[PDB]
């Protein structure tokens, strides 16, 4: 398979020798490479996202696609890179992004090819490449990826190699790629544990940590509009992405309305306490949360625990207390919990709770810019969304571009080629200021 | 000692106390105490510059008061703090820049006080406070600038604790704030083994290591210029500044004209065989670099070894394979080889020798444009200064600003407030575009 090589050294080697070429390509010439991974990355949207779901049994086909051509269209390339210039008397000063070199990057089951697909990207337009040790559990769907940004480089006339992989990946691969020294940074898009292994590898880690994103509502609100937004935040993906509303706190006053519409108008379905103590009993196991569950739809969840429910449910919602567990925990299922606050001080409070000191994702409904304003300075998150479902904080709907990997944990925010360069200063002494 | 506590633990929570603070304070707040902290640096840069050569025997007091006039006057402000802002019909999305923390430092016994006013004036502006572990050769001079830090800040009207520090720095001070759960970011400051150590804490490290900076003089050059400025530049500070040049690979052709006026006008001494050999003895011990010489004049040096030189000279030069070790490392001494070459190309890969693969600094005197590009792309380092001495690079008569914390490890470049904070994107979805 392209691209894909039986041993981490050899995947490392294959990069580092594909990465003295890029380097020195033109903008022009990455951008006709990555210009054919969009094209394929949209041809093939269809297979990557069906064959995602088959093998993880986590998301939704039609879902995937979207996020596939969200990808392609939406993740920036070489127009990403960019020079700042300072000129006068003592002349002219240059700031420029140049390249790592080969780039190690670990990658989810969540958003398999979406993440490989956009780091490569971003990775090409700066002049790196890239080697991934991708999910054990999607490690079809990920080489697959792999294969094709291959086959579209091969299709520019070149180099192979810009993005490698490894057949079988393992800790033991992992470990390779962390004390390599011939990979300067490793791009890390997962949970709080491989976050942590990445920086204490020695190199520089970026850190795309987990969340809990809480959604506040309050009573200046589209309370109507709030349900819609919400519900198809939450439930895109079956609740996969890392952005994806978690759980609501809402002003008491608006809260009965708000859950009406979302029952009336938006699928979803009140569970009581008894069906909320067996879902819990399901979901969060002896051995944490139950990997049987992750990523499917609420209909199917409701029939685990013997509710037959129509076919037009696809959230699963009920009121509860912050610390309810299947409220607390990040679970990416379309399960969400309503907690009521009495006071909007009351509602950041609980909100700034539920988000755990991640900083990753928060969202808010409100008309009202003071509002907004104290919930944003409070809740100090990586990314917060007003107003609209949360796939508008990568592009889906929102003003900005498109990532996979947002680095909530070491500060990089949403990453694009610009993250993943050097920075240079050039000092022309003395001439080159032309006024 | 105001900001100076008696273990790390408690210096980290009183630089969380004041963070609080810190991170609510306008632009304009923060800017009034930056002000001060610029105000007393110049009132006591002559007093900072004597306790740092008495303290640690090495560099020189009057080139001292320069670089924290230099600090003072060309470190960014909040003015570095910035904005962006995307806006159409599906609304507006802004980045903005926030505080990460309490931030950990570990600085340097060459810049001690340079360092600790330089990064506490950006991570001040970003909103977070700092926490240091100085160099212990010069604890006292570090903890006196983190004294006049606090001062500053209290004729400001507080708080208290923005910059602190601990009384006596050890391994085991270092070790309490690597681990501490209250700092998500490290800058470090130094060489490889601090690097490497603050890569491998579980946070976010900034690593601003070592260099051996190579100068390129080629037969296009203003030959005369380039041995004032080589000099300049070699000698400042008596070598310590990591940015300086360190050894010289110079075009044969234009090489004698301008080691004659090496030593005709620069004050430069040429050594023999037999003296370079002496030289070498002293100066690399069985334990390393020998650091009773580190940031000593050259007629000090000269004199250890029993040669006496008139009080004109400033630098000792002789002509010698890149491979010599006062070539080939990293000296911190006016102590200055040039190196022969018969081609730019062979120029330019001896110069890329000589930079370790460090991606620090190097230097070129060249008019010629297609010349300066083939250096500047081979040799790939975080500065490059065309036509001047090295320290136009931190904007001693180049464009651009300052910094004495130079991330050559982990591409941060030239840090300053931006680089100190984490990004945060906020989207207001379906209003406040104006247009
Ligand atoms: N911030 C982001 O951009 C982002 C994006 C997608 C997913 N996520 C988060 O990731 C989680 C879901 O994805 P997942 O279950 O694939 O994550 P995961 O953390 O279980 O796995 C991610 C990757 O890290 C590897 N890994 C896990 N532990 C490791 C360790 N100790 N050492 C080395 N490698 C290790 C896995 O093999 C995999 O390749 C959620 O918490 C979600 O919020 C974050
Ligand atoms: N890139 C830059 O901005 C920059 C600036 C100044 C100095 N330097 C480099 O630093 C060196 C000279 O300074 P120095 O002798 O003070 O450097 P050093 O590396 O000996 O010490 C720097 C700091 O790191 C600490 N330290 C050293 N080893 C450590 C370890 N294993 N764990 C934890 N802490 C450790 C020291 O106590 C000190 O506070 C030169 O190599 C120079 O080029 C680099």
């Amino acid at each position: 398979e392209l691209g894909v090589f039986d041993d981490m050294n050899q995947a490392i080697e294959a990069a580092k020798e594909a990465q003295l070429v890029v380097k020195k390509m033109s903008m022009d010439q990455r951008e006709k490479i990555i210009s054919a991974i969009r094209k394929k990355t949209i041809e093939h949207a269809e297979t990557l996202a069906r064959m995602a779901v088959e093998e993880t049994g986590m998301g939704n086909v039609g879902h995937k696609i979207l996020k596939h051509q969200l990808v392609a269209e939406k993740t920036p390339g070489t127009e990403d890179i960019t020079t700042t210039a300072w000129s006068g008397d003592r002349g002219l000063t240059l700031v420029e992004m140049g390249p790592f070199g080969v780039i190690g990057a670990i990658t989810p089951c969540t958003n398999p090819s979406e993440t490989i697909i956009c780091n490569t990207i971003g990775m090409l337009a700066g002049g790196n490449t890239v080697v991934f040790n991708p999910h054990p559990a999607a490690i079809k769907t990920s080489n697959f990826a792999v294969q094709l940004i291959n086959e579209a480089s091969l299709s520019a006339g070149g180099p192979v190699n810009i993005a490698c992989s490894v057949r079988k990946p393992t800790l033991d691969s992992s470990k390779i790629m962390m004390s390599h020294q011939d990979i300067p940074l490793i791009a890390a898009t997962g949970g709080p544990g491989v976050v942590t292994a990445v920086l204490q590898s020695g190199k520089r880690g970026i850190g795309a940590g987990a969340g809990n994103p809480p959604v506040l509502v309050d009573e200046t609100a589209d309370i109507r509009k709030a349900a819609e937004d919400i519900i198809n935040g939450c439930t895109f993906d079956n609740n996969l992405p890392c952005i994806a509303e978690k759980e609501v706190v809402a002003i008491d006053a608006i809260a009965n309305e708000l859950m009406n519409y979302m029952v009336k108008e938006q699928g979803c379905y009140a569970i009581t306490k008894e069906q909320q103590e067996k879902l819990t009993n399901l979901v969060i196991t002896p051995k944490g949360l139950n990997r049987n569950c992750v990523g499917k739809d609420a209909r199917t969840l409701l029939g685990m625990i013997g509710i037959d429910v129509p076919s037009n449910i696809r959230c699963i919602i009920f009121e509860g207390e912050k610390e309810h567990p299947l409220i607390s925990e990040e679970l990416m299922m379309p399960i969400l919990g309503i907690v009521r606050a009495k006071s909007f001080d009351d509602a950041v409070e609980k909100a700034v709770w539920l988000e755990h000191g991640n900083r990753h994702s928060a969202h808010i409904h409100s008309k009202n810019v003071d509002r907004i304003t104290t919930y944003a300075k409070a809740i100090d998150t990586a990314i917060l969304v007003k107003n609209a479902p949360s796939y508008a904080a990568i592009g889906f709907g929102g003003e900005g571009f498109c990532t996979f990997t947002i680095a909530s944990r070491t500060g990089e925010g949403l990453t694009s080629a610009s993250t993943f360069t050097k920075r240079r200063r050039c000092v022309m002494s003395d001439s080159l200021c032309i006024r």
